[PDB]
């Protein structure tokens, strides 16, 4: 069905009558999140993967998995992260794959990204280079998932 | 030149030594921004292009300009602000990009990005969903080109 609320959204953009999201989009979007069962969790290190699987615990009851391949194969693309989320796509099977990597051009800063069964953008969020932030990466990854679950309505409470 | 620079990030991440962004990568991208000397916003619209213009001018001495066409037709395309900044980079010159659209799938809420001359994202900034922030989108806009300019040191 999410096939049908994008398409009338397309729609609409097709017509020129598009004003931004609709609320059905958006409600689709969480409970697309809340409903998952299966998560993918595109890095090798653990502490990241603890993290991230501890946080999606509290907003959905998924079985969430890590990558035993590595990822740097995308530290030299345009966008690394999504890049990640696309090679775990790739490769394994779930409905929702959670990714984390450089913006853009080094330098950039970090993004994480959330992607749907097929590619999809979902939501995401951002910090500071690491060079000015100075800051832990438990703390700032934990920011960056609050932030992007958040920011579509999703609570971790 | 930033070729140079983004060459010996590669090299560190082929040779697997790499370790995160470096000084100088971010120092050339204030480089890139302060001393730009056109920035092209990805717009048709009033609004958003003196908004955008308005911090732009104060945070460099560019000659900033708008559109002539609009992007509305990267609304189907599945990184729409991107799709847009590549739009303006396709059809007309400058140092900078800056583009704002909706983030990825209707729903997901918005971003806003700078792009260099070669479509390198360099900062970006998102917002939650309109549905959700019910602002509209002057004071948002404005809220992301800030708090994308100041991720990356920019005051
Ligand atoms: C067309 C379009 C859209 O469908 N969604 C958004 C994000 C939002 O409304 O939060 C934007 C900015 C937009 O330009
Ligand atoms: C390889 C790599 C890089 O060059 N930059 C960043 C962003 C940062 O340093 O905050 C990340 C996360 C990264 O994995």
């Amino acid at each position: 069905v999410m096939e049908e609320i994008i398409k009338k959204a397309f729609i609409e953009s097709i017509n020129n009558i598009r004003r931004g999201d609709k609320e059905e989009e958006l409600k689709k979007i969480q409970e697309k999140i809340v409903n998952a069962k299966k998560i993918v969790v595109a890095t090798n290190n653990q502490k990241k993967f603890k993290v991230i699987r501890d946080i999606m615990l509290r907003v959905c009851n998924a079985e969430i998995k890590m990558l035993d391949i590595d990822t740097r194969f995308a530290d030299l693309t345009r966008m690394p992260a999504l890049t990640k989320g696309l090679i775990a796509l790739d490769i394994e099977k779930a409905d929702l794959y959670i990714a984390r990597g450089r913006l853009g051009a080094p330098g950039s800063g970090s993004m994480l990204v959330i992607l749907d069964e097929k590619g999809r953008v979902l939501t995401a969020s951002l910090s500071p280079s690491s060079v000015i932030h100075k800051e832990d990466i438990e703390e700032r990854i934990k920011k960056e998932l609050i932030e992007a679950l958040s920011r579509i309505g999703i609570s971790i409470l």
